[PDB]
C-alpha cells in the first residue's frame, strides 16, 4: 500500500514526523482510494506530504509531551485537517494546516508568523504555477511585529494565537495552494475595526486598482457588512475574521471574506445567503433551499463571500456549520438523507461505510470529534458542493 | 584574534563557506577594529556572518567552478560588499549581499526571488526589532512568476538576473537591515514604464495611506523625476530602478528611491542635489559645494538616492554615489586623503591609506583598480556630512 | 512513470541532485521495469535513491563545474554505477557509489572519510537489519588520521583519493548494503605489505575469533595469496587491494577478499579460480570452462575470494573484466552469444533491446564507456551468475 | 559578556536548544572564566558549544515535556554534565554528554547508538587531531543491532538505555574528545560475563596487537580484577562497566577500565589504591594517605578508573570516584575547603565556595543536594595530585 511503502523507502527524520505518519497517512491514503485517484497520484500526494507537510506540522501533541504551539484546527490541538468536496460525479480531497516554526508560541514568534510562508517558499520552486504575490501582499496588511505578536498572545486564548493558515487542494494531479489570514491580531493590537482592516488590506491590492469589475463586487460587499458588523473596534460577531486568497496569478485569484458568528437561525442564513435581498434569482433560491433542508436535516457559523476578478456581481456565499460535539453516527445519516434529498444516490449509498472505513480506530457512532465543520455552497456554473472537514488525528487516536 | 578563533571554533558546513571565510572575515574583522567596535562586538558580528551570512552567500566563484548564478555586486560575480559609513565622529561597517537560494539560476528560481526572504525569516526569529512588512508589501509588487521570471532572463545580461538584495548596518551593537528591489525586471517583463511601476507600488503602500507627509514628499519628488526620467518603457537614464527600505516599523522606515545615469556634470549635480532649484537653503548649498568638490577631487553609473521618511513632508538633498571601478585604487586612496583634509577630517585623512592597506593583506591594494567600488556623499542638517565607501572585498582578497 | 511522479511530488533541494536525477533516474526505472520489479517496489526503490543517494552523490560534474573530488568508479568522474546480476531465471539490480561527504578532497577530508559512515547511520535507523558492526571494524583497521590522509593523497592519482565505497542490492523488496575498504592508503602511509595488514585486519574481527571454520578457510586463503603477493611493502600487483563486507550480522557476512592484478592470460586464470590446484572438483571445473569462453568470445582485473562463518572450505572466486575501452555494440553481441553458450535464451533475446532501451540518448554501437565492468561466478548451491555493471552517467550523457 | 553576546549573534534554531543554553550556558562561562580561559578562549569554547554541542543535547526536559530518551548523567534526565579538573598550577574545563539522536529511545534506536558518533564525525573535520579508529574498534565490539538494542532496553531501567557517551576536555586552546562505551547491554543481551567481553574487546585493538607494554599492563591488570569481579554474568559489583578511550592516534591514548562497586571503606580504598599489595612505592603510598583524608573529610556507585598508555609496561595508581548526588552542597563544598587546606592549595581553599556560588547564581546552592555529583581523586609520579569536580550543571540552574 502506497503509504507503507512510502514508509519503507523514506523513514522518518525525527520521532513527531513519525507519529504524525502513524496517525494520519493510512486515512489520507484511505480517501485518496476512495475518491478513485489513481495509484501515481497516490504516491505523488503521499511522498509530497512526506517531504513538504510533515516537518512543517511540528511536534505531535500527546500524553507527556506538550507542545509549546497549541493549534485551533482540531480537537486534540494537532495543526491538521482533511477535508473532502463533494459534488454530484467527483470528490476531491483537501488539507488544512498551519505550517509550525520552530520557535512557535515563545517569545522570539508568539504568533507563529513565518512558518506558513516557508512552507510556501519550499512550494514555489517544487510547483511551477504556484505564485507568492497575494500571500505577501496580505503579510504585508494583516501581519504584526514581535512586539505586536506579544500583545495580540495577552488578549487571545492559546488557540488563536495564529495569523495564517495553509490549505491544499489535491486536484487536477496537482497541488494548488490556498492561504488565509485572520484580521483579529491586528485589530486588537492596533485598536483598529475589522471591517476598516480587512477593506483596507483588499484595496491596497494591486489587481484591485487594475479591475473595475472586482472594485464593484466589493462596494455591492461593503454596503452589505457595513451595516452587519461592528462600526467600532470590538471582536463581536458578525464579524470580517478572515482573508482568504489562492497562491495563484492574482487575475485568476478569488478573494474570500469570511464572516464569523455565533448566531444562525433561519433569517440570519436567508440575509447572509441572499445578501439582504440583493440576489433573488432562482439559482440563489435553490441553493438556500438546499442549505435549509441541510440545517433542518442536522465555534462559530462561517459566511464565505467570494470574489473574483473580471466578475462584478456577487455570488450566493459558502455557509459553514460547526458540528463538533454531534454525534458522528448521526452526522453521517443526516448526510446520507441530505445526499439523497440532493439525489446524490451514489454519494448516499457509500458515504457510512467509507467514513467508518477512514477511520477504522474509531467507532462512528461513539465519537463526537471527527467530523468538525460541514460547508455548502452552490454555484451558478458548478453547482451544489459540499466540504466536509474531518479531525484526522481524532479519528486515529 | 576574533575570526581566526571562530573558525577554530566552527569550521565550516562545506568548502564554499570555508572559502568565503578565507577571502572575507579578516577583512571583515580588520574593519571592526579600525571603526573601534569592542572585541564583544567583533565577535557578535563575525559569530552572525558566520551562522546568517556564510550560508546565504552560495558558491564561490572562482577558476573551475562556475556557479549557476552570477551577482552584479562586485567584478568577481560574488553576491557581496563591504561599506564604510564615516562621519567625522564615527565609523559604521555594513555588509551589503544577495541571499542565494540553492536553485537559483535555473529554471525553478531564474531570478533568485526566496533567498533573502529566507534570510530575513531567520533575522526576525533572531532580532527583536526586524519587521518585514515592507519586504513584502515591495515583493508583492515588484517580483515575478516563475514564467515572469524566466522571461525577464531573456532580456537581462547574466549580472542583472535578480530582484532584491540586502544590506545589514552594524550599528548600535545591533543589526538592521535594509532591503532593494529592483524595478526593472517587472519593468521589462510588463512593458510598463520604470517610473510608473516605482509610483504604483509606493502608493499602495499601508503608510502611504496613513502618513500624509510621506505622500507630499514623494508628490514633490514625482514633479521633480516626472520631466527627467523617461516616459516610455525603455531603460536608459536617469531611471528609477531601485526602491529601498528598513526591515523596521513602516513608521520609522526610511523609503529610498534610486536613480541610475551614466551622465554626471556640475550643472547635473546642482540640478539633483538641489530639486532642479526646489532646495535653496544654506544647508543644502554647503552641501553642494561639497560634493562640487569630491567631483573635481576625483564602468557603472552614477547613483542618487532621494530618502524619505514618514512624518517628514519635505525633501532632503539626495545621496550621490560616484562608481569607482576601473580607476586605480592608489589613486583614489589618495584622492579621498585630500577630500578628507578639504573637509578638515584630519584623522581620517592620516589614517585612510595605512587602514585600506591593513584591510586588504593578501593583495597589494596599490595595483588593483576594482577594490574601491562605489562612494555615496550626503550632507543632513540635523546629522552633518557623510562618506560611504563600498569595497569589493573578494577582489581585495583574491 | 515513476521517476517523473516522485520529481513532480519531491523536487529538488538543489540543483546538483536536479542533475543527478535527471541523468540517472530514468535508467533507473527502466532497469527496475525490465528486471520485473512490482510497480510498488519501482516507487519504494526510486523514493529510496531520491532521499538517501541523491545528497550522498555530491556535486554533479560537468563542464563549467570542477567537482574538489573525483571518483574512480566512472569514466567521468562520478561516483555511481548501476549494476545487474543476472541468474537463469532472474535478474537483481544494485547500485554502487562512494558517499561524498561535504569538504571531500580538501584539506579537511582528503580521502572522503565520512560521506559513506553518515549514510549508513541514515539507512540504519531506516532499516531494522542493517548492522554496522563490520562496518566499523574494517573503518578502524583500514581508516587514516587527517595527516596520514593527506600523505595517502600525495601518493595516489586524484581517482584513488577513496577508501570506502558503498554497494546496495535491490533484492527481496529490501535494500542490502555491503561496503569495500581499500587497503592501499594505509599500505602507502604506513610502508606496510598489503598483505599483512589484511590479514592482520581479518584476524582481529570479532568473528574470527568465534569461528573455527572461518579460521581455516583463511589459512588456506593465505597459503595461496603469501606466495603470489608482494611480501614487501610495494604495490606490485598482484596484490590484495581491497576487502568487503555485508552490513549485516556479522555471522552471516561474506568476507570478500580482492585481489587486482593488470595481468591476466588462460595461465593465471586457471590458477585463481582453482586455487591453485586446491580445486579440482566438477563444479569448479565447470566454472572454469564458463570463464575461458567468456574470455574468447569477449582498469585492473579483480578476483574476489568470498568466504561465509561457518564454512570450513574455499569455493571460487568472482572474477571481473574491465571492458572500458571496448565498443559497447560489440560486447553486446558477445554477452548475447554467451548466453547463449549458457542456455540463457530468454536473457540472450532480450539482451541487446533492454540495453538500448536503458541508455536511449546513447547510440550503443559508437559508445566505448557505458559497460565498465563484467564479474562472472559459479555457486556450488545458486548456480552461473554474471554481474555487469554500467556507467549510469556516460549512457545518458 | 561572551555567553549573552554569542546568543545575540546566533539566536537558536529551536527552541529546546534556546532552553539549554539559557540554564547551562551563563554557568559554563563562569567557569572558564574562574579557569583563566582569555576571553578568545571563552568565545571559542562558547560559539563551539553553540554550534556543535547544543544540538547534540536534543530536548530540554522540563514541566509537560517528556523526551522519549532519558539519559542517566545527571538527577532531572539532562544529557550533560560540567567538570573542573584541578591541579595546584591550573584548572581545566571539560563536558560530558550524550549525544542524543533524534529517533532515540524509540523503535528504530532504542539505545541511542548512532548520536555519539555523528557528532565525532563533525569534530573529525572542525578538528585537525580528533581521531575516530579507537571508537570504531570499541563500537564494533561493544554495539549492538536494533534487535539486541530492544532486547537491552527490557533488561535495564529507562536511565541506563545508552551504550556511549562522549567527554570534551577544552585544554591547550583545543577541544580533546573522550569516549566512554558501556559493557552492559551487551553483557546482559549475550549473557556473557562482564570481564571477560571487556578484555575480549580490548584484547583485539590494532594497538594491542602491536604494543607489549600494554599487553603487559592489561595483563597485570587482569590477575588483579579477576579474583574481584564476577565470573559469572551478573551486574553486581565490584564490576567492570565502562571502557574509556581519548579519540586521539590510538598510539598515544590513554585506555581506561572502570570499576563500579557500592562498598568503599579504608581497605578497600587501600586494595584499589595499591592494585592489592601491587603498588608499595612512596608515591603510591602518598596518594594513598591524600585518598584516605578525602575518605574521611566527606546514592550512585564508587567508581575506580585505570588508565594504561600505549608504551607504558607498569600499572599506575587508579583515579577514584567519590558519589555525592544526595550530600547538602553547601556541605561538599566545606569538605572541599577543608581538603583544599589540607594539600596546601591555599589559594583554591579561599576562593573555592564563592566561585561556586557564582558559578549557579540562579540557584541556591547552600540548598541543593544534587549539583555535586562526583568528585575523582588521583596522584601521577610525573604530574602530581588532582581532583575532578563533576556538576549537574542543569541542576544548578533550574
Ligand atoms: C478555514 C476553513 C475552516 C474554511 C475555508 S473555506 P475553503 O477554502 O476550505 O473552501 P473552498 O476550498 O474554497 O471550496
Ligand atoms: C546596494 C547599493 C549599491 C546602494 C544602497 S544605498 P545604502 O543603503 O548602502 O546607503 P545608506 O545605508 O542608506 O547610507
Ligand atoms: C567494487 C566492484 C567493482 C565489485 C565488488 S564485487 P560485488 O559486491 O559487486 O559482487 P556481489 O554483489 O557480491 O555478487
Ligand atoms: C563519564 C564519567 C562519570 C567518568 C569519566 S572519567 P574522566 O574522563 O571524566 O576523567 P579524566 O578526564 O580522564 O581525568
Amino acid at each position: 500500500r502506497p503509504w507503507q511503502i512510502l514508509s519503507q523507502a523514506l523513514g522518518f527524520p525525527n520521532y513527531d514526523q513519525e507519529l504524525w505518519w502513524q496517525n494520519t497517512a493510512e486515512t489520507l491514503n484511505r480517501v485518496l482510494e476512495q475518491c478513485d485517484y489513481s495509484v501515481h497520484l497516490q504516491y505523488k500526494y503521499l511522498a509530497f506530504y512526506h517531504k513538504y507537510i510533515l516537518p512543517s506540522l511540528g511536534p505531535f501533541r500527546r500524553p507527556g509531551v506538550e507542545p509549546e504551539y497549541i493549534s485551533g484546527l482540531s480537537h486534540g490541538g494537532h495543526p491538521l485537517e482533511i477535508s473532502v468536496k463533494i459534488d454530484k460525479s467527483k470528490t476531491i480531497c483537501r488539507l488544512g494546516l498551519q505550517a509550525i516554526g520552530p520557535l512557535a508560541g515563545t517569545a522570539r514568534d508568539p504568533l507563529n508568523s513565518f512558518g506558513d510562508r516557508e512552507l510556501l517558499k519550499n512550494l514555489a520552486t517544487l510547483l511551477p504555477h504556484v505564485d507568492l504575490r497575494l500571500f505577501d501582499h496580505f503579510n504585508a496588511q494583516v501581519g504584526l511585529d514581535r512586539a505586536q505578536c506579544a500583545v495580540a498572545t495577552t488578549k487571545l486564548i492559546k488557540e488563536s494565537h495564529n495569523i495564517v493558515c495553509t490549505s491544499l487542494d489535491l486536484k487536477d494531479g496537482e497541488v494548488i495552494p490556498k492561504v488565509y489570514f485572520s484580521t483579529i491580531p491586528k485589530g486588537l493590537v492596533t485598536e483598529t475595526p475589522l471591517f476598516d482592516l480587512t477593506f483596507a488590506a483588499i484595496e491596497q491590492m494591486e489587481v484591485y486598482h487594475k479591475d473595475a469589475p472586482l472594485r464593484t463586487a466589493l462596494s455591492s460587499l461593503k454596503d452589505f457588512l457595513r451595516p452587519r458588523v461592528p462600526t467600532d473596534a470590538s471582536i463581536t460577531p458578525p464579524l470580517t475574521g478572515l482573508i482568504g486568497v489562492d497562491c495563484i496569478d492574482p487575475m485568476l485569484s478569488r478573494l474570500k471574506v469570511y464572516l464569523a458568528t455565533f448566531r444562525m437561525d433561519l433569517s440570519l442564513i436567508r440575509d447572509y445567503w441572499t445578501l439582504g435581498g440583493l440576489l433573488t434569482d432562482a439559482g440563489t433560491m435553490k441553493g438556500l433551499e438546499m442549505v435549509e433542508t441541510l440545517a433542518k436535516t442536522l465555534l462559530p457559523f462561517g459566511i464565505n463571500y467570494a470574489m473574483k476578478p473580471g466578475t462584478a456581481e456577487l455570488a450566493p456565499p459558502q455557509i459553514y456549520f460547526p458540528l463538533l460535539g454531534i454525534n458522528d453516527g448521526f452526522i453521517a445519516d443526516a448526510l446520507v438523507e441530505f445526499f439523497q434529498y440532493m439525489g446524490w444516490e451514489d454519494q448516499a449509498n457509500r458515504y457510512k461505510d467509507e467514513l467508518k472505513a477512514k477511520f477504522p480506530n474509531v467507532d462512528i457512532s461513539q465519537t463526537k470529534n471527527v467530523h468538525r465543520w460541514l460547508g455548502v455552497a452552490y454555484s451558478e456554473t458548478k453547482g451544489p458542493s459540499m466540504n466536509i472537514y474531518y479531525d484526522v488525528v481524532a479519528g486515529n487516536v
